[PDB]
């Protein structure tokens, strides 16, 4: 599990295929505002990417 599949999903915005993002983040021991998630360069995380992409006025 990667960054650029997490950021697709929320671009994509299916809640099926968020799947087993909880017990990969345990099974890891990192966090979402880990640097492997953000961008870092800009400090980009999913939820500003999963607000910025609105097809309809809610995500």
């Amino acid at each position: 599990f990667d960054r650029d599949r997490l950021f697709n999903v929320v671009a994509r915005g299916n809640p099926e295929d968020l799947a087993g993002l909880l017990e990969y983040l345990r099974r890891t021991s990192k966090y979402l505002t880990d640097s492997e998630y953000t961008e870092g360069s800009t400090g980009k995380t999913c939820l500003m990417k999963a607000v910025l992409n609105l097809q309809d006025g809610v995500n």
